[PDB]
């Protein structure tokens, strides 16, 4: 059913149906010695594409590119980098130079700046305190407080009930919190309490790396940062 690092090599980029017009993106990328597959999102807007995260390097992302072409057949006008990290927006220039007009939060194009990696063009205001929420094309844009990183944002697609967590939600085989140099341990669990407050609907939750589930991914995630910080 759906991918893992196995069957998928690095470079190729696989796309798998979430729901009607909602599909995730899966790619693999070796860091530091190790090969991990790696989530993003694209969300159907009429007759184009919202885009959310990179493939993870700009091989990966042209990669991805051209997987959309040949599997969807809609042109990507739109993306938003969920984090500072280079799942996450490596890749940008890539999409800029595609056409594709890139987005993030001012503290993530900050922080992307700050650390040497590539930086979305456009600024996504209205997403500053815990508990924010903006109308982005076909999707919602929710900040739910520092987890993964301070600047880290989730997903909501409306009409599918579909929950995209990015690196703030951790798949249900996860033992640990995995990299968490930038991450706020004490914080995390109050912030996947705000997003399981604010989106008790959602009836699929995908993590940043890893296999989709249900709601359980949140409170799984909030039990393994908890358990993590000891
Ligand atoms: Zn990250
Ligand atoms: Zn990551």
């Amino acid at each position: 059913e759906y991918p893992t690092v196995n069957e998928i090599p690095v470079g190729e980029v696989r796309l798998y149906q979430i729901a009607d017009g909602v599909w995730s993106h899966i790619a693999t990328q070796s860091f530091d010695g190790a090969v991990y597959p790696s989530n993003g999102l694209i969300v159907r807007d009429g007759d184009e594409l919202l885009l959310i995260d990179t493939a993870w390097g700009a091989k990966n992302t042209a990669a991805l590119l051209a997987e959309i072409e040949k599997q969807i057949g809609l042109p990507v006008t739109r993306a938003v980098s969920t984090h500072f990290h280079d799942d996450r927006v490596g890749g940008v220039d890539v999409l800029r130079a595609a056409g594709v007009a890139t987005y993030a939060s001012p503290s993530t194009r900050r922080l992307a700046e700050a650390e040497g990696n590539e930086i979305p063009t456009h600024s996504l205001e209205g997403l500053s305190s815990s508990g924010d929420a903006v109308r982005f094309g076909p999707v919602e844009l929710f900040y739910p407080g520092a987890a993964h990183s301070t600047d880290n944002l989730v997903v909501y697609v409306p009409s599918a009930n579909v929950l995209y967590g990015g690196c703030a939600v951790l798949e249900l085989s996860s033992t640990s919190a995995g990299n968490v140099a930038d991450a706020d341990l004490a914080e995390w669990p109050t912030s996947v309490e705000r997003i399981q407050k604010h989106y008790p609907e959602a009836e699929v939750v995908i993590p940043g790396h890893g296999l989709p589930g249900g709601l359980d991914l949140l409170q799984h995630t909030a039990n393994v940062v908890k358990a993590h910080k000891n």
